[PDB]
């Protein structure tokens, strides 16, 4: 089955945008309208046909599928990470599925869990600049919902 990819930025449900903090991570803030441009433009990818599906798994790719968004153990616990890729074979067929997210729209927002770590999610805090991370509570302080603009 074909894959379909699409340009988007992803803002948490308290409208902190996400950006780049050095090569391994990314931080979520409120940015000043001039500053909008930091955002980092995902390419999220998956597979055409289950646009009517709850459940529909993605990948998040970004620096023009240089990196992805990738869910590892780290000492012993799920951990988000930006994994380097070669851009020509991006994205597959068959994604690793330590690349994979189950995107679930709740309430008109997106949730993103990991399918290879099921009750773990993309998180956000509540305190501006912090890291996104994959967090494992839902309903807390943890931001664990977001929303897309379409880019392309
Ligand atoms: C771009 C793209 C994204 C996602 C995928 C592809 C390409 N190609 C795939 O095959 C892909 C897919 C299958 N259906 N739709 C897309 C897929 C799905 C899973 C997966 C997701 C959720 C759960 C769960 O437990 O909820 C289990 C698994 C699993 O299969 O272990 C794992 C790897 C994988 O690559």
């Amino acid at each position: 089955a074909p894959v379909r990819s699409l340009n988007c930025t992803l803002r948490d449900s308290q409208q902190k945008s996400l950006v780049m903090s050095g090569p391994y991570e990314l931080k979520a803030l409120h940015l000043q309208g001039q500053d909008m441009e930091q955002q980092v433009v995902f390419s999220m990818s998956f597979v055409q046909g289950e646009e009517s599906n709850d459940k529909i798994p993605v990948a998040l790719g970004l620096k023009e599928k240089n990196l992805y968004l990738s869910c590892v153990l780290k000492d012993d616990k799920p951990t988000l990470q930006l994994e380097s890729v070669d851009p020509k074979n991006y994205p597959k067929k068959k994604m690793e599925k330590r690349f994979v997210f189950n995107k679930i729209e709740i309430n008109n927002k997106l949730e993103f869990e990991s399918a290879q770590f099921p009750n773990w999610y993309i998180s956000t805090s509540q305190a501006e600049n912090m890291p996104v991370f994959l967090g494992g509570t839902k309903g807390g302080q943890d931001i664990t919902d977001f929303t897309m603009q379409f880019v392309s």
